[PDB]
RNA sequence: AUUUAUAUACUUCGGCUACGUGUUC
């Protein structure tokens, strides 16, 4: 039983004071949304597993329920490392993710003597205890040696680390301002490598109508369309991501 | 030269901080 919890998300939302907040809030909750989606997705690929598996998403939380194998173990080890990595690349405080499992057993489901209880707090308590270690040894010196020539902290996005471009903002902040501005009019978000918002696994997220993906489709292209609650789409890796994307301002 | 001594009605009714504008280089 795997369970996945996202470090920082309350802070790293709410760093925002700019005249186009509000574009912006519903770009960043669907930023930490979509990252979240993308990256269990990409865990069950590794697991060459299926999508069933995933019982749990919802805030920074994940569940699975995966194999008890050692083959599995060491690709779950090595997913975490590359993911730590990542992640340490891009934010290296904002947002952070941590991995725990803890074994169970078929008599351990059938809630036999409450068991069910016990497995699920002990999970919740290695997951919580494991955050308190985030950072070897050799990450933490990497990280206070950087004489790095950097410019200055992003307006709509408050980090020091992070770098300005054209108008005082950042990429992050910009490709964020691109995919808000595209949320209200389209409903289709597919995962792509060249596409505009960086994303874990060297991969990139950009919009798309139906009868576009339907040509990615008939495109035969590694793609998984993320829809805006729309059933009955049958469009290739049919995703309905469940997401309540309202605004009265466009009723205008 | 011998009785009043101000009396009742109404004791303010009608009509209820706008703009430059919030954030950064
Ligand atoms: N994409 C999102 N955008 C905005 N708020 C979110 C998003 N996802 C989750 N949240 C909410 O923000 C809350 C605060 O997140 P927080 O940073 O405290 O992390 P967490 O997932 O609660 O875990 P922990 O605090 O143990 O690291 C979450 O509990 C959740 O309800």
């Amino acid at each position: 039983l795997l369970s996945m919890d996202m470090s920082g998300i309350q802070d790293f939302i709410y760093n925002i004071s700019g005249s186009k907040a509000l574009k912006s809030l519903r770009s960043r909750s669907f930023y930490l949304e979509l990252m979240l989606e993308v990256i269990v997705d990409q865990l069950l690929e590794r697991l060459e597993l299926a999508r069933a598996n995933l019982l749990y998403t919802g805030g920074g939380h994940a569940y699975l329920l995966v194999s008890n194998t050692d083959k599995v173990k060491k690709k779950i080890t090595q997913f975490n490392n590359e993911l730590k990595k990542w992640f340490m690349s891009e934010f290296t405080t904002d947002l952070s993710l941590s991995m725990a499992f803890e074994k169970c057993s078929g008599d351990d489901l059938m809630n036999t003597s409450g068991n069910y209880r016990t497995i699920w707090r002990n999970v919740s308590s290695k997951l919580s205890d494991i955050k308190a270690h985030k950072y070897s040894a050799e990450d933490i010196l990497k990280l206070n040696h950087f004489h790095s020539y950097g410019d200055r902290e992003c307006k709509e996005c408050l980090r020091s680390d992070i770098d300005i471009n054209d108008d005082g903002l950042c990429s992050i902040c910009e490709g964020i301002i691109n995919i808000s501005n595209d949320l209200r009019d389209k409903s289709f978000f597919v995962l792509s490598e060249t596409g505009k918002l960086k994303m874990p696994f060297n991969k990139f997220i950009s919009v798309i109508d139906y009868e576009e993906a339907e040509m990615l489709v008939q495109n035969n292209n590694q793609v998984r369309i993320y829809s805006k609650n729309k059933p009955y789409i049958g469009i290739g890796i049919s995703t309905n991501l469940w997401m309540c994307d309202y605004d009265y301002a466009s009723q205008n």
